[PDB]
């Protein structure tokens, strides 16, 4: 067992913070895998299929920073695009590790299984093109610095990579890195960054109330601290969107509520729209994040910190780090912002379990909540300290909260996961339970079963059949996907109930499946308003 | 509710021969959804998720020679994009129907959900350029003749295709069509086919001994009732090779099994490889179907058609219709082909399984199975007159035969549908298990309950624990996905008990799911050929 690229590309693997491999095997990525099997610091988490294990990658590096995924060559890895695209589009470093056919079957042009028939072995890399930020074929003249420069641009853009290992590559020789990987910070022109620092202060120097908003670009590049931090230094209006729910403590002095645009409460369409400068923070004003791009911030309103580039009124400073934007920007809050801010008993509906659910949460829960009346819900919580709240409101892939809770799980086993999951949603990813309940899990999941797709309802021809789904036998799935599993079910359908089983479950000694029994057309705040937006 | 392009794409849809359209719903698709549900002629079935939507069209297609899927702009194509794929490596029509964004939000590139939120709405149309063989991206200005283009091509080439509607452009006016979409048989240009008839018959006029082997090129192009008359009308050894196995009864006179390259029964080999001249009908020599490439078939010894082609000896003609061509060398067999033939207890093993099943199997049955010791076991099986045989071992996609059954049996509800699936396999897609049970299917479904993936244990690492699974209660999953699945589920472990059964199940009342307790190392024998054709 010499050193190789295989074992090359694990160590990196650690070095960019991740401690497992999640995927499916094949014959292309076997011999790879033991490598993964023998290594000391990766464990490999089979994963019931590549889209739940890409699902999985994508809610594990949200609790760790970074996650890989692999998968065998053509089938697997087409079966993870969505994933893949997902972690995209809403910016989550997930390295995509292809096993592929030995570099001299590929040129040979030979038909071999998991290809297109046509001897081409280059299809699905290119493919794979618009949702990384970076891939390689990896070959015996390329890998190891191939292997270096994806995951450094991986974390530079905190976006996938692709990586393809064909078999006899894997096997190559390499040598043990010195230092661990780590490219590290980059810093702004000093004349550069100064123009920014200027241009902010102006602005903010004639700025009677000043507000904040942040979002999920500050999670993505390990920001949250510093936001955090910036709060309790320059207390202010402060808020996130849906995306980025889970940056603040939401029982701190100065915040209202999540931000919607137009379906905001009252209070936080004051704190945030009614300040005369806003500094948007690592955000992007989503379809569904501002209720139908109701949102009214102006550009000479906002300031703006983007990763690689910020903008004060119409003027944008290009090549800054958002980290030392961040950084100039609290300095200049400490001196010219002044602000003090100033301060169950029925049939189950959206209104009662939200607000049951609010009383249920504590410090360090990690909250996963799909597309659908659970993320649209879901956004109404009031985070506590140290809450992980994973969305994905921009890409908005039902099925993926149920795996990449799975995800989420392994990297914080000692953490509290709680999953809110339509029963629509469920059905797309359901087989990842048993990978729950195989890893002994104790996540608390919530089924929100309103018999059918809700949200979808209510958008369009909520009587039609399209609208509905086959209804399963919540309860009686880890029984059907376990040999023994540890586990237990209620189905609720009374507030009374809910809350009796949440305190029940409260310190997840089993995994929990709760089949919450909800009206087909019972609709949360926010979506309802989503819905009056969408009119023309 | 006036004729629309909806309406038209429904309608040239039904005139290609496809009665159902598959997939899941989302807000981009609502609208077009409800001209489904409208038709008469087209029946929406909602799916558990994209990628099995994208299974059952293509084994839909595989009994009607055609179907549709319907996903949702970004997370339902890329979901589906393996299922494409794989009907695009083995030849299946599968229409694809993206319902997007409309044109308007599109060129004003918002941040909208299921984008990478760069305000691109070409991304996905472009990645599925390589797996489809005609696309386009529905406008006002093209609709219904780029949708009769895509069908016709698709038609033609007998592989997917690619339509992207806009929910704006489905609303456009369109006008029903008098003359229904069809696309008439080419024929060669006369001195062509002239030059291929003279080639071929010069080469059978000098042969002894003639053989046939079809694939399952024949079933794709409507050719399985031409080669069958062809062998009736000329008896001669002839054989299928694993994709193509079905076009033949095979208890007919002259069939003596499967051809397998290296791995044959004696006879089969001496049949096939020891023709002076082997007619390939339709034929893809892939490392599956070949057990690594060890076939021993000659240029000079046979004559190969495709259809687009075909060759004699060294010689291609081209541009010659698949159909004209067998027409010429039927012709010439006739002429120059004047000869005729040549001459359960215990524990459950795959020897005894496959034995017991082979007296079970009944003309008119749909099989399918499951690469893995599934379909490399199903191989050795004695097909009778009717029986649509549906495997994927070119693409080879584990999880495709479950789903796959359900679109099958959705083709063909008065056909028996016997489900051959490894547990492995069987994980990937289990949700269409309710999808089956909610449309009160009776498939029987036979799993393979070997604990792991063990096609993968022979071939490397039996004692690493990537090739486990996690194991589930099979003959509980139907009582989890059903409120009341009239489903009958044994565990057996006896060959007499699975006899048993089987007469049981036999006129499928209910749908059926027998858990067979195999031998974690336990091998098909065409497995063991694949094995040691391995680092040779
Ligand atoms: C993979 C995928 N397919 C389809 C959609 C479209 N879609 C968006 S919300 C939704 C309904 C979700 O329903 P459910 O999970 O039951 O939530 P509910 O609103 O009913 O609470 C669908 C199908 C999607 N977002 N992702
Ligand atoms: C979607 C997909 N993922 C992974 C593979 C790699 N693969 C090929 S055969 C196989 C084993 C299949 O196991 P099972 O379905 O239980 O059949 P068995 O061979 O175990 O009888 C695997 C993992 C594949 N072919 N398709
Ligand atoms: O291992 C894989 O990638 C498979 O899909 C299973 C397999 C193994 C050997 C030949 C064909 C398929
Ligand atoms: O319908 C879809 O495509 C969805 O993904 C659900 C949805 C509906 C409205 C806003 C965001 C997501
Ligand atoms: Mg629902
Ligand atoms: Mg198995």
């Amino acid at each position: 067992t010499p050193y190789c690229v295989a074992d090359y590309l694990l160590d990196r693997l650690t070095d960019c913070g991740a401690d497992h491999l999640f995927g499916v095997p094949g014959d292309y990525n076997l011999q790879f895998l033991d490598h993964v099997i023998d290594s000391p610091d990766i464990c490999w988490v089979g994963c019931a299929n590549e889209l739940n294990a890409s699902y999985a990658a994508d809610g594990y590096a949200r609790c760790k920073g970074f996650a890989a995924l692999l998968t065998t060559f053509g089938v697997g890895e087409l079966s993870a695009m969505n994933g893949i695209a997902g972690s995209y589009a809403e910016h989550v470093p997930v390295l995509h590790i292809v096993g592929a056919p030995g570099t001299a079957s590929q040129q040979r042009g030979e038909l071999l299984h998991h290809t297109l028939g046509d001897g081409e072995f280059r299809h699905f890399y290119h493919m794979s093109e618009p949702i990384t930020v970076a891939q390689a074929i990896l070959t015996e003249q390329n890998a190891c610095y191939e292997i270096d420069r994806v995951l450094t641009t991986m974390l530079r853009e905190r976006r996938p990579g692709y990586l393809m290992l064909p078999a006899d590559v894997a096997k190559k020789a390499a040598t043990p890195p010195v230092n661990a990987l780590t490219l590290r910070h980059a810093h702004a022109d000093s004349a550069c960054l100064k123009a920014f620092r200027d241009a902010a202060e102006n602005r903010l120097a004639m700025s009677k109330r000043t507000a904040l908003l942040a979002d999920f670009l500050v999670l993505r590049h390990g920001l949250k601290h510093a936001l955090q931090k910036w709060v309790k230094d320059v207390p202010m209006a402060h808020a996130t969107m849906l995306m980025g729910k889970g940056i603040f403590d939401e029982r701190h002095v100065g915040f209202y509520g999540t931000y919607s645009g137009s379906a905001s409460a009252g209070a936080v369409k004051e704190a945030i729209e009614g300040a005369d400068t806003v500094l948007c923070i690592g955000t992007r004003f989503t379809d569904t994040l501002t209720a139908g791009f109701t949102h009214q911030l102006t550009p000479s309103q906002t300031i703006e910190v983007q990763p690689h580039a910020s903008r004060v009124g119409d003027v944008w400073f290009t090549g800054i780090p958002m980290l030392q934007a961040i950084e100039t920007l609290v300095e200049l809050c400490k001196q010219h912002v002044h602000d003090t801010p100033v301060p169950p008993d029925g049939s189950l509906t959206q209104d009662n379990f939200w607000k049951t659910l609010q009383t249920f949460i504590r410090p360090g829960d990690i909250i996963l909540a799909d597309q659908g009346t659970s993320a649209f819900g879901a956004i109404d919580l009031r985070l506590p300290a140290d809450v992980n709240f994973i969305v994905q409101p921009l890409w908005g892939s039902i099925g993926y909260t149920l795996a990449a809770a799975f995800g989420a799980q392994t990297a914080c086993p000692n953490r509290r996961v709680i999953v809110l999951t339509g029963d629509g949603a469920a059905q797309l990813t359901i087989q990842e339970l048993g990978s729950m309940l195989r890893d002994k899990q104790h996540p608390i999941i919530l089924v929100l079963n309103n018999e059918g797709y809700t949200v979808l309802r209510a958008i369009h021809g909520p009587e039609q059949r399209y609208n509905d789904i086959a209804l399963w036998n919540w309860t009686q799935i880890p029984q059907a996907l376990s040999l023994d599993p540890q586990a237990q079910c209620w189905r609720v359908s009374e507030a009374e109930q809910l809350a009796d089983v949440l305190e029940k479950v409260a310190h997840h000694e089993r995994l929990s499946l709760i089949e919450v029994m909800l009206p087909k057309a019972d609709i949360p705040p926010l979506l309802g308003a989503i819905t009056k937006a969408l009119e023309a």
